[PDB]
């Protein structure tokens, strides 16, 4: 009668996240969207759900859902809760587990203390694989905003679209000003993920991310690949690098023919039960 689900976080990227292999339930758009409710429902960025794989290599399948109810992610920090999530519900006893989702098979490899270890797959750089428009490929690019003020950003594709340019202090960084030209700018026909990234050292970077159709998040962790791969590129950054977001600290590792990697931290924060029914 009572639905269990458990409330996770990744840096304060927080996560709804339900078992429906041992359980059943429906869900449609309007039910996600009262779930998500922060002040009517459980209040989540996303929603999890864990369902019998559909076929036999995967341990298990997971769909992600929005607040809005749609199947989209930006940030992809949800492979890392669903790993400790199946590990904790006692759905598997493997730290190395093979799971179904919407971009194909995923290895996760849970470690110590929640952290876990995910496969982010191959940057792209490409003018118009990001999608930015721009007739050739360079190493930066030059990005006009308003009232005569310029930029340089790298652009980066992590399966979604990234803009990084590096700043002095990521403090004093006009995210508020800046963060929205970007986001939206004509060169960017379908949006970008804004990064403001400050180089400590070339292990250790601070970033701010201005998301897509969103403005600035705790922990968007893709964003995070794109930064720190751009930093690579542009010849500033070690091959692994802390990136540490407004939610918290987490670490990338790239070589250029590569996958990126990305290992990071997942919270437990509350076991809950509730009635579907009044959500329905
Ligand atoms: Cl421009």
């Amino acid at each position: 009668m009572l639905l269990e689900f458990t409330k996770m976080h990744g840096l304060g990227n927080d996560f709804m996240v339900v078992d429906l292999i041992s359980q059943r339930a429906y869900l449609d758009t309007a039910t996600i969207q009262r779930l998500a409710d922060r002040h009517f429902g459980v209040g989540f960025d996303q929603l999890l759900i864990v369902e019998p794989p559909d076929v036999p290599e995967a341990d298990f399948k997971y769909r992600i859902f929005n607040a809005d109810g749609s199947e989209v992610e930006q940030c992809g920090n949800g492979v890392r809760c669903f790993a400790r999530f199946v590990h904790e519900r006692h759905l598997t006893n493997k730290t190395n587990i093979t799971v179904q989702t919407k971009a194909g098979i995923v290895k996760p490899e849970l470690g110590q203390n929640g952290w876990v270890r995910v496969n982010m797959g191959y940057p792209k750089f490409l003018p118009n694989e990001i999608p930015f428009v721009a007739e050739e490929p360079e190493a930066l690019y030059t990005l006009e905003l308003a009232n005569d003020q310029n930029i340089s950003i790298d652009v980066v594709n992590m399966g979604n679209p990234h803009a990084v340019t590096i700043v002095p202090d990521v403090l004093t960084a006009d995210v508020a000003g800046i963060g929205p030209q970007v986001e939206s700018h004509k060169r960017f026909p379908e949006r970008v993920n804004a990064g403001f990234m400050q180089v400590i050292d070339d292990k250790h970077v601070r970033l701010r991310v201005f998301e897509r159709g969103v403005g600035e998040t705790l922990a968007c962790g893709t964003g995070a690949c794109a930064a720190a791969v751009s930093g690579m590129r542009r010849g500033l950054l070690a091959n692994s690098v802390e990136v540490e977001l407004a939610g918290g600290k987490l670490q990338i590792e790239w070589q250029e023919g590569d996958v990126v990697w990305m290992t990071g931290p997942t919270t437990h924060v509350y076991d809950g039960r509730l009635d579907l029914r009044y959500f329905q």
